[PDB]
C-alpha cells in the first residue's frame, strides 16, 4: 500500500474490523428506523503512514505489526459501496499523536505521521444519492469527521501548507472603520469603548496594530478572562452597593483566614494538610523513600459548558484536561489526587424510556441534545481522568427542564447549554506554595503538547491525557527537588492560548519577555502567527527556569518523553516583543501596560424580580405515584452510568469512593482519600448545589447549596468547621430579566453572611454568565435559560479517614433519627417531587437557622469522633423518601419507620427537600444521643423515626395507618432504571441488562470473603528484620500511572524500590542484570494506541538490546517478575521472551465495550504461582479498572490447553462464590473468569485487577470490620519478599 504524497509518500494499511456484532446491529436498526434500505454493513479500521524516507523490508513488516492490535473479530472481504471516515482535513487525531510517537520509540523515524479512519462497506444496492448521503451523515461525527469515497483520499490529510504571514490592520490609511473590519471580521467582540482603548494604543505608537495584537487583546478583555461581571459596580432598585461579588467572596477570607495557605493569587487555593510520608523515587538513587512533611492541600474547580454544548466528549475532557494543568501549575511544582465531575441538562427523553414530566421543546440545531452529552460528556470526563490516572470520587448529575412561572413570568428554563464541571485536590509542599521570583534572564519555556489551530468549528476541543501525564511526571520530578526545584514559576496554557499565559507570566513576576516564534513547537506549519500564539491547543503549561537549570529541565523532561521548548527570556523593561525568524519581523511589539490596560469599570444598573410561588396541584399526586416518579427523575436515581466508568483507585490513596458496601450502590455522601500511603489523615470533598430553588428564590438556593455541602461531608471526621474551605461557581443567564439581582442577593447572601457567620472561607471559585440558549423553532424565537446555579464543593484536612460513615445500614439492634433542620417547615417548592409533576410550586426549603446548622456540623463531628453512629444519610434530591430508600439499597434491608410527628402532611413531611439526614446509631445509644444533639440546640429538629430491620418490607407508618409500605427491592430496582437504560443505549446492551437484573435479586449476599490464610501474619518480618532489602526494578513506561503505590507495597514488604522508566533501559542508566525482581506497572501507556501494552512491549521487542536484556532477565533461575494491568497487558505481548508462556491469551476490549472500574471478587486458583502461595482457595474484592481486560484465545484448543496446564491464577466469582462470565460480576467478559496466568515455573505472573490499589485496608471500597492495617493482597508482595530469601 505506498503511493506518492507531495514531497513524502504514503502508505496504506489495512487494519482489523471495527465493530462487534451489536454494534453492527445499532446501525442497522437505525438505517431500518429512517428507512434506509441498507442489506449490510462491515467496517474496518485502516491506517494512513505518511513517510519521509522509505522502510527497509524489516522496518516494513515492523511498521504492519504495530498495526495489528484489537480484539480479533472475523474479516471480511470488502462488498459493496466504500465510505472511509477520517478526521477533518487540518486536523490531528490523539490516536495519531500517540501513534507516531509509538512508531518514533520503535526505531521508525522515516513514519512522519500514522493516522486512523474506519472505512465501511455498505450493500444497499438502490439508494438515491439523497439516501447515500444520509447513509454518510450517519457514520461520522461532523464536527470531526470527514467521510471519503477512495482510501486515496487520505492524502488530504497529511497537506503541508507554507507558513501565513501576519496581517496588519490599516488604522493608518482608513481610521477607526479599519478596526471595526477586523472586529467583525476576526470576530474580536470588542465594546465600543476597546475599539477607542485600541484606536488611541495605536495612534499614540504611531503604526498598525497586527491582527495577532488585536486578537491577544480581544480574549484577554472577554468575560470569560477579565470577569467584568464579578469586578463590577452595582446599583441595585436604585441603590449603589458598597461591594463587587468578588469582594463579597473575599470577604469571606477577612473573615476566616484560618488554615488558608493561598487564595485568589494562584490558579487553585491552598489550605493546611498534615504531616505525613510523601512517597517518591529520589533524585539521586532512584529508589522510592518516604518523606515525613507537610502535604498541604490545593483545590480547584472549572467548568466547560459552551464547548460541551458543541462537542461534548472533547468538551468534558479537556474541562477535566484544563482543570488538572490549575492543580499541577499551582505555586511552584504541585500534585493532582482526586477528581470529582459535575453535569447538568435539560431533559434526557431516552428513547422508549420517556418520563411523564418530560416535554420536547425543540433545541438550537447547532447543538447537541442533553442525551447526547450525558452519553458522550462523561465518557470524555473519565477518558481524562482514567488516561491522565486521578481517581474520580464524588460528583452531581442533574436534569432541569420545563416552562415554569418564576421571576420574568412562564419561561422555558433549563440547560440546553450545560453544566460541564471538573474540580479536584491535590498535595503540595510548604515552600512551593509562594510563586517565586522571576529573574531578568530567566527561560520562558512552553512545556507539553505541539501547537494546532484549535480553539463553531472553534468549540471543537481535542484531548491528548498521556500527553498531559507526562507533563505531571516533569513537575513531580521538580517539586521531588525540594529547595533545588528549578521552576521559578509556572501557569497553566488555558483561554487565549500562549497570548494569554505568557504575557500573564512575565507580569506576575513584575517582568517583560522577549519571544522567538519559531522555537514554540507546532504540528501545523500552515499557522499565522496569530494562530500559533492564540490558539488553545491542549496539555501545555508554561514556566520560568534560570538559565543555569536548564541542563538539569533538559534531563528531567528527557527521561518523562515530555516535550518542551525555551521559547523566550524574561526582560528587566516591561515590553513584549515576539519576534518571527522566519519571516524576519515582528508580529508583536507592546509595551506591556498598554497590553494589560483595562477600559472603565463595569456598572450594573439592575432591579429585582421576584416569582410569587402557585402552590403545588395536588390533583394528580399519591403518595405511592409521587415515590415510583421521583425515583425515574435522572437527579435522584442510581448514578452507577456516571461511576464505573472512571477509575476510582489509582494512587493507593482513595479511603471512600462513591460505591458503598457489600452491595457496592453509589450512594457516598462524600470521598475520602488518605494524605499518604502510610497515614489515617486525609482529604474529603462534597458538593451541594440545589439550582431549581433559584427559580423561586435566588439566597434560598445559595445557602442550601452551601448547607448540603456541609450535611453531605458531615460524617467525616475533620473536628472544627473552619477546616472546610469551599469553591464557589456560579452558572447564571447575565442580563436576563432578574438574573442580575438575583446573582448579587445570592453572592451576598453566601459571602457576606452565611459563610462568615459559620466560619466558612471561599478561597476559590470561578463564574460562567451567559447560561441560556437562543434558536428559531417555528419562525417563534425560542429561549432557555438557566436558573441561577451555584455550584458549592466543600473541601477539607480529614482527622481520621477510618471513621466515616456511609449510608450502609446496620441490622444489629439500632435507632434511626430524622435531623430536620428544615424545623417542620417542610418546603415543596422547587422539589424533585414539584418537578415530577411539572410543577414548580410554592415555596422552597432554606437555611432555616445558622446556629443549628452549626450545632448540626459541630454535634455530627461530635459524634463521629466518638464513634456513636452506625449510618449517615444526608437529606437532599428526593426528600426523606429517597435518603431512608437509598440507606435501604446500601444496607440490603428493611426500614419501619413512623412519620407521625412530621406533620399531618405526610407528602410534605417525605418529600421536602430541608436540610438534616438521618443518623443510625446502636439501640442502647439512642438516650445518650439524643442527648448530645439537644446539648446542641437540636431538641425540636430530632425525630425517633424507628428502625433498620433484615429484609425486603420499606414501610412507612403514621400511627396506626400504612403511608406507604413497598419491597425495597422492587424500589431499588425502579431507582436503577435510569442508569440501566443509560448503560443499555451507551455500552453492550447484554451487559446492561445482566448488571440490572442481578439487582432484583435480593438472594444476592454481597461482597463476601473466605481467607485461606493468616492476614495478619507478617511472613516478610524475618527478612526484613535482617535489613537485607532485595531490589525491585518499579517499571514504568511514558502514561504508566500505577507505580507510586505499587512501590509502597512492594517497600512494605521489605523490598527498596528503585523507579525504572524505560528511558532508563533505553538510554543504559539501568541494567534489568542488577535486579532479581521486576514489576510492570498499570496505567494508560501511549494511552493504549495501537492495543492496550503493546506499543510499551514493541518498543522493547524492536529494539535489539533492550530485548535482550528483557529475555536473559526472564530466563534467569531466580528472577521473580509481575505485570498488573497495562503490565498484564505489556507482558502478555512478551511472550516470546517468558519461558513457559506458550499458552498465555490476550486482553482485548471488555465484551461491555466500557471501561469498568470495580470493586471485584475473585477466588485464587491452584497455579504454580509463586505470588500467590499459601493463598489458594482464597476468595476475596480486588481493585478493577481497565476497559482492556477480556482474556481471548485463539480457539477453544488454546483455552483447553492453558486451563489444563493449570496456569490460571484468578478467576472472577459472583457474590455466590461461583465462577462466573456474568456481568459486572465478571466485569471484562474472561471465559471461566479469568484474570491471572502464572509460567509453568511459577516464576511469572500477570493479572489484570491492582492489588498494589488495596494492599491497605483503609483503601477497600468494602471490607469485612476486623480486618487490620493490612488486606489480603499485602501477601503477594511478601510472598515476593520470602521467595527471594
Ligand atoms: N457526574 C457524576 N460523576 C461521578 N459521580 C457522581 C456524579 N453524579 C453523582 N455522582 C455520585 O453518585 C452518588 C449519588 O449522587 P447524588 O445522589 O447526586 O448525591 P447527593 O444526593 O448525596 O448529593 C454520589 O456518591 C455522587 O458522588
Ligand atoms: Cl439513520
Ligand atoms: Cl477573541
Ligand atoms: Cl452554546
Ligand atoms: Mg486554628
Ligand atoms: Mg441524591
Ligand atoms: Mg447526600
Ligand atoms: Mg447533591
Ligand atoms: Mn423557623
Ligand atoms: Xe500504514
Ligand atoms: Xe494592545
Ligand atoms: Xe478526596
Ligand atoms: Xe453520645
Ligand atoms: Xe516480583
Amino acid at each position: 500500500g505506498l503511493v506518492p504524497r507531495g514531497s513524502h509518500m504514503m502508505e496504506i494499511l489495512r487494519g482489523s474490523p471495527a465493530l462487534s456484532a451489536f454494534r453492527i446491529n445499532k446501525l442497522l436498526a437505525r438505517f431500518q428506523a429512517a428507512n434506509l434500505q441498507v442489506h449490510n454493513i462491515y467496517a474496518e479500521y485502516v491506517h494512513f503512514a505518511d513517510l519521509n524516507a522509505p522502510l527497509n523490508d524489516s522496518e516494513q513488516a515492523q511498521l504492519t505489526r504495530l498495526l495489528q492490535y484489537g480484539p480479533a473479530l472475523s474479516s471480511h472481504t470488502p462488498a459493496g459501496k466504500l465510505l472511509l471516515v477520517t478526521p477533518r482535513p487540518g486536523t490531528i487525531s490523539p490516536w495519531s499523536s500517540k501513534a507516531t510517537d509509538i512508531a518514533h520509540n520503535c526505531g521508525l523515524q522515516q513514519v512522519d505521521r500514522l493516522e486512523r479512519g474506519v472505512a465501511y462497506y455498505i450493500e444497499a444496492s438502490t439508494l438515491t444519492a439523497e439516501q447515500w448521503r444520509q447513509v454518510a451523515a450517519e457514520l461520522h461525527d461532523r464536527m470531526m469527521e470527514t467521510v471519503f469515497s477512495s482510501l486515496t483520499d487520505a492524502e488530504k490529510l497529511f497537506i503541508h501548507h507554507q507558513p501565513a504571514p501576519v496581517s496588519s490592520v490599516d488604522l493608518l490609511g482608513e481610521g477607526r472603520q479599519a478596526l471595526i473590519d477586523a472586529n467583525l471580521r476576526l470576530g474580536l467582540a470588542l465594546a465600543e469603548d476597546e475599539i477607542d482603548y485600541l484606536q488611541e494604543a495605536f495612534t499614540k505608537l504611531g503604526r498598525n496594530p497586527n491582527d495577532i495584537e488585536l486578537y491577544m487583546f480581544a480574549q484577554a478583555n472577554s468575560e470569560h478572562c477579565r470577569h467584568k461581571i464579578f469586578n463590577a459596580d452595582w446599583i441595585i432598585d436604585g441603590k449603589p452597593q458598597p461591594k463587587s461579588l468578588f469582594k463579597m467572596i473575599k470577604n469571606t477570607f477577612e473573615t476566616t483566614p484560618d488554615y488558608v495557605l493561598s487564595a485568589y493569587k494562584d490558579n487553585a487555593a491552598v489550605m493546611e494538610g498534615s504531616a505525613v510520608g510523601r512517597y517518591f523515587a529520589d533524585h539521586n538513587t532512584g529508589r522510592y523513600d518516604f518523606h515525613q512533611e507537610p502535604a498541604h492541600i490545593l483545590m480547584k474547580v472549572e467548568t466547560h459548558n459552551h464547548p460541551t454544548a458543541i462537542s461534548p466528549w472533547p468538551g468534558a475532557a479537556t474541562g477535566s484536561g484544563g482543570e488538572i494543568r490549575d492543580e499541577g501549575a499551582t505555586g511552584r511544582g504541585a500534585k493532582p489526587k482526586a477528581g470529582l465531575v459535575g453535569f447538568s441538562v435539560s431533559n434526557l427523553r431516552i428513547p422508549g424510556f420517556e418520563q411523564p414530566w418530560e416535554e420536547d421543546f425543540g433545541k438550537p440545531e447547532r447543538i447537541v441534545t442533553a442525551l447526547d452529552i450525558m452519553t458522550e460528556g462523561p465518557l470524555g470526563g473519565a477518558a481524562f481522568n482514567n488516561e491522565f490516572g486521578r481517581p474520580a470520587l464524588t460528583g452531581y448529575f442533574r436534569t432541569y427542564e420545563e416552562k415554569v412561572n418564576s421571576h420574568n413570568g412562564e419561561e422555558l428554563r433549563g440547560y440546553h447549554k450545560p453544566i460541564m464541571l471538573a474540580g479536584g485536590i491535590g498535595n503540595i509542599r510548604a515552600d512551593h506554595v509562594q510563586k517565586g521570583e522571576i529573574v531578568v534572564g530567566a527561560k520562558l519555556i512552553v512545556l507539553g503538547g505541539p501547537a494546532m489551530n484549535i480553539g463553531d468549528f472553534a468549540s471543537v476541543q481535542r484531548d491528548n491525557p498521556e500527553m498531559e501525564r507526562r507533563c505531571q511526571e516533569v513537575i513531580d520530578r521538580c517539586w521531588q527537588l525540594g529547595d533545588a526545584n528549578p521552576i521559578l514559576f509556572i501557569h497553566d496554557v488555558g483561554a487565549g492560548g500562549l497570548s494569554n499565559a505568557m504575557p500573564e507570566l512575565v507580569s506576575d513576576g513584575g517582568r517583560g519577555g522577549k519571544f522567538e516564534l519559531r522555537d514554540i513547537l507546532s504540528d501545523e506549519p500552515g499557522m499565522s502567527p496569530l494562530e500559533i500564539w492564540c490558539n488553545e491547543s491542549q496539555e501545555r503549561y508554561v514556566l520560568a527556569v534560570a538559565a543555569d537549570q536548564l541542563p538539569l529541565f533538559d534531563e528531567l523532561c528527557k527521561r518523562e518523553r515530555a516535550p518542551y521548548a525555551v521559547i523566550g527570556d524574561a526582560t528587566e523593561e516591561q515590553h513584549l516583543s515576539l519576534h518571527d525568524n522566519h519571516f524576519d519581523n515582528q508580529p508583536i511589539d507592546l509595551p506591556l501596560d498598554v497590553l494589560l490596560g483595562k477600559t472603565p469599570k463595569m456598572t450594573r444598573d439592575v432591579q429585582t424580580l421576584k416569582a410569587k410561588g402557585d402552590a403545588l396541584n395536588r390533583a394528580d399526586i399519591t403518595i405511592a405515584d409521587a415515590v415510583k416518579r421521583v425515583l425515574h427523575l435522572p437527579t435522584v436515581a442510581e448514578k452507577t452510568f456516571l461511576v464505573t466508568i472512571g477509575d476510582r483507585t489509582v494512587t493507593g490513596m482513595v479511603a471512600r469512593d462513591q460505591m458503598v458496601g457489600p452491595w457496592q450502590v453509589p450512594v457516598a455522601d462524600c470521598a475520602v482519600t488518605t494524605a499518604s500511603l502510610d497515614s489515617y489523615y486525609g482529604e474529603a470533598m462534597s458538593i451541594g448545589e440545589r439550582a431549581p430553588v433559584a427559580l423561586l428564590d435566588f439566597a434560598a438556593s445559595a445557602r442550601l447549596a452551601v448547607g448540603e455541602a456541609l450535611t453531605n461531608i458531615a460524617a467525616t471526621q475533620i473536628g472544627d468547621i473552619k477546616r472546610i474551605k469551599l469553591s464557589a461557581n456560579w452558572m447564571a443567564a447575565a442580563g436576563h430579566p432578574g438574573e442580575d439581582a438575583g446573582l448579587y442577593d445570592a453572592v451576598k447572601a453566601v459571602g457576606e453572611e452565611l459563610c462568615p457567620q459559620l466560619g466558612l472561607t471561599i478561597p476559590v471559585g470561578k463564574d460562567s454568565m451567559s447560561m441560556k440558549t437562543r434558536w428559531q423553532e417555528g419562525n417563534e424565537q425560542r429561549e432557555m435559560t438557566s436558573p441561577l446555579s451555584l455550584v458549592i464543593s466543600a473541601f477539607a484536612r480529614v482527622e481520621d479517614v477510618r471513621h466515616t460513615l456511609t449510608p450502609q445500614l446496620s441490622t444489629e439492634d439500632n435507632a434511626l433519627l430524622l435531623i430536620d433542620l428544615g424545623k417542620g417547615h417542610n418546603a415543596l417548592g422547587a422539589t424533585a417531587l414539584a418537578q415530577v409533576y411539572r410543577q414548580l410550586g410554592d415555596k422552597p426549603a432554606d437555611v432555616r437557622d445558622v446556629a443549628q446548622l452549626k450545632g448540626f456540623y459541630d454535634a455530627m463531628q461530635a459524634l463521629v469522633a466518638a464513634r456513636k453512629l452506625l449510618a449517615w444519610h444526608d437529606r437532599s434530591d428526593g426528600g426523606l423518601l429517597v435518603t431512608l430508600a437509598e440507606m435501604a439499597f446500601a444496607g440490603h434491608c428493611g426500614v419501619q419507620v413512623d412519620i407521625a410527628a412530621l406533620g399531618d402532611d405526610h407528602l410534605a413531611a417525605l418529600f421536602n427537600e430541608e436540610l438534616g439526614g438521618v443518623i443510625q446509631v446502636r439501640a442502647e445509644d439512642r438516650d445518650a444521643v439524643e442527648a448530645l444533639l439537644a446539648q446542641y440546640g437540636l431538641a425540636d429538629c430530632v425525630h425517633y423515626l424507628g428502625q433498620a430491620l433484615a429484609g425486603d418490607r420499606f414501610v412507612i407508618t403514621a400511627n396506626d395507618q400504612t403511608v406507604f409500605s413497598e419491597s425495597r427491592t422492587t424500589l431499588r430496582v425502579w431507582w436503577a432504571e435510569t442508569t440501566w437504560q443509560m448503560q443499555r443505549l451507551r455500552d453492550n446492551p447484554q451487559c446492561a441488562d445482566q448488571e440490572h437484573e442481578a439487582k432484583a435479586n435480593d438472594t444476592d449476599p454481597g461482597l463476601n470473603v473466605k481467607l485461606s490464610f493468616d492476614i495478619n501474619e507478617d511472613i516478610a518480618a524475618p527478612y526484613i528484620a535482617t535489613g537485607a532489602r532485595p531490589k525491585v526494578a518499579v517499571l514504568r513506561e511514558q502514561g504508566v500511572n500505577s507505580h507510586v503505590e505499587m512501590a509502597a507495597a512492594f517497600h512494605r514488604a521489605g523490598f527498596d524500590a528503585i523507579d525504572v522508566h524505560m528511558s532508563d533501559l533505553l538510554g543504559g542508566r539501568i541494567g534489568l542484570g542488577n535486579f532479581h525482581a521486576l514489576v510492570a506497572c498499570g496505567g494508560f501507556s501511549y494511552g493504549d494506541v495501537l492495543g492496550a501494552g503493546e506499543g510499551w512491549a514493541k518498543s522493547i521487542l524492536f529494539n535489539h538490546r533492550v530485548r535482550d536484556e528483557f529475555e536473559t532477565f526472564f530466563h534467569r533461575p531466580q528472577t521473580l517478575a509481575l505485570g498488573v494491568c497495562n503490565g498484564c497487558q505489556m507482558m502478555s505481548n512478551l511472550r516470546e521472551l517468558i519461558p513457559g508462556s506458550e499458552l498465555w491469551p490476550r486482553f482485548v476490549r471488555n465484551h461491555s465495550d466500557r471501561f469498568e472500574a470495580r470493586f471485584s471478587l475473585v477466588e485464587v486458583t491452584q497455579s504454580p504461582s509463586l505470588l500467590l502461595q499459601g493463598m489458594v482457595g482464597s476468595q476475596m474484592p480486588i481493585a478493577v479498572s481497565h476497559g482492556e481486560g477480556r482474556v481471548e484465545v485463539r480457539d477453544d484448543a488454546h483455552l483447553a490447553a492453558l486451563e489444563s496446564k493449570g496456569l490460571v491464577a484468578l478467576r472472577y466469582v459472583d457474590n455466590f462464590g461461583k465462577v462466573t462470565e456474568t456481568y459486572p460480576a465478571n466485569p471484562n467478559g474472561s471465559p471461566n473468569g479469568i484474570t491471572a496466568v502464572t509460567t509453568e515455573n511459577g516464576r511469572v505472573t500477570i493479572m489484570m485487577p491492582h492489588p498494589e490499589a488495596v494492599f491497605r485496608t483503609v483503601a477497600n471500597s468494602w471490607h469485612p470490620e476486623n480486618w487490620g492495617e493490612d488486606s489480603p493482597w499485602m501477601r503477594i508482595f511478601r510472598n515476593a519478599r520470602k521467595q527471594l530469601g
